[PDB]
């Protein structure tokens, strides 16, 4: 359908196993919702250690991938999916992922995600082979696996057949609860037993316009509330004042 | 030395072999400086076919975490980490993580994390189980555990002996070269070449601080820039404005 293909460069591809064998994501890479496709630099090596990194010019304690196999990587991965294709880098240096920058990545059918190592890749490969740099937070990690495995994951809820938000419209969400009734002393709120579709609507919407308040204040000031929300928001925020 | 235990309750315990099987972090795991140990609440079922989903009080679409599997997997994983260990649960609700956050975590010898799925946990399991909630970034993922693995890989960085940054003084990296001197036309920076190590040194911090600028100027107002610094950036946004 909105099938989506996402073609992974990768000096360790079964590290994405994680998500390809497993869980909903494993589902939509086994109806063929998602296909990830990856390619290995060390299988474009042609020394006899099949060597992938290489010195920084300037010196410095690191290493970087080396040229040659990553850029042969690209270019293979590239003709393999054809036109259209956003090439994505993943670094800390990229723009900072969220939720809207996950919706508007799902817009692509066909993804390239390049996952460096050692200290990342040259800067020259940047300029004439990535389309787009991204972050998935401010943190540094051994390598952009994750990141890619956390990226593919965020975008694969948004192909149609995948799933069986809160989020969406901008908030945290409000406390869930199931069984038991009582649990350590604490009991479920009535109104979630009231059976009042109406009342648990707006209780849910409250407390989470209340938790994101609380939690949260800065997504508050980039939203535009609704009404509703507004009248709500206002009532959680008297109550905390008692 | 600085050896980290942590313990992880996940439906899909098999995913953390993308981690303790390869790389810097599957190093760690064999050398003994990181040890992940994972139980399943499937494991903790009694039914017939190991129900560890339920539904939630108030109806809705979604599913969460059964309740009693699960807590019995994290009383299990507790009495084994034995004192001192903090129990963190990964969710869009949580503290956001940064590096600064990552230093923090890395600080406890011992942490339970605890892999949401479906619609995430009974809000009473958090008050009573769970010692702080933690997200990984602003966008919701099919489960915990990719979150995880992402944290356990920014704090395994910080055990002695793990590893063989820029970001450590707040600042985006600089750019990074390697072979060859051109690269589709685009030369190395001849200072890089200049084996002039204070030059090099200053450029860099110079590039950093350029760069943090250009792509993420509200890092820089978190910062007391040094003399030098303030310097360097001075001069690379004068240049910027020709
Ligand atoms: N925040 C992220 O999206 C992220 C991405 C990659 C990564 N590590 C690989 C890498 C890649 C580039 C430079 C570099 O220094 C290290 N760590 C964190
Ligand atoms: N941003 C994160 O750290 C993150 C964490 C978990 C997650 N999914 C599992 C889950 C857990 C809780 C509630 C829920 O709705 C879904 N997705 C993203």
């Amino acid at each position: 359908g909105s099938h989506m293909w996402i073609g992974v460069i990768s000096l360790f591809p079964e590290m994405f196993k994680a998500i390809t064998e497993f869980g909903v994501t494993g589902r939509a890479v086994k109806h063929n919702l998602l296909k990830v496709e990856c390619w290995n630099p060390r299988d474009f090596t042609f020394d006899k250690h099949k060597t992938v990194d290489d010195r920084p010019y300037g010196g410095g304690p690191g290493m970087l991938m080396m040229v040659q196999p990553l850029r042969d990587a690209i270019h293979t991965a590239k003709a393999a999916a054809g036109e259209g294709a956003k090439v994505i880098y993943l670094s800390p240096q990229g723009r900072k992922l969220d939720q809207g920058g996950v919706t508007e990545l799902a817009q692509n059918q066909k993804l390239i995600l390049v996952c460096g190592r050692y200290e990342g890749i040259d800067e020259r490969l940047i300029q004439t082979e990535i389309d787009e740099e991204w972050s998935i937070g401010d943190y540094v990690l051994t390598g952009g696996e994750l990141p890619a495995m956390t990226l593919i994951d965020a975008v694969a809820r948004f192909i149609p057949g995948v799933l069986g938000d809160s989020f969406a419209d901008g908030l945290l969400d409000c406390p869930h609860y199931t069984r038991p009734e009582v649990l350590e002393g604490l009991t479920v709120p009535p109104v979630l037993m009231s059976g009042h579709h109406e009342e648990i609507r707006k209780w849910r919407l409250k407390q989470s316009l209340q938790r994101t308040w609380l939690r949260r204040p800065e997504l508050l000031e980039g939203l535009a509330l609704t009404d509703e929300q507004r009248k709500l928001l206002k009532e959680a925020q008297a109550e905390h004042n008692s």
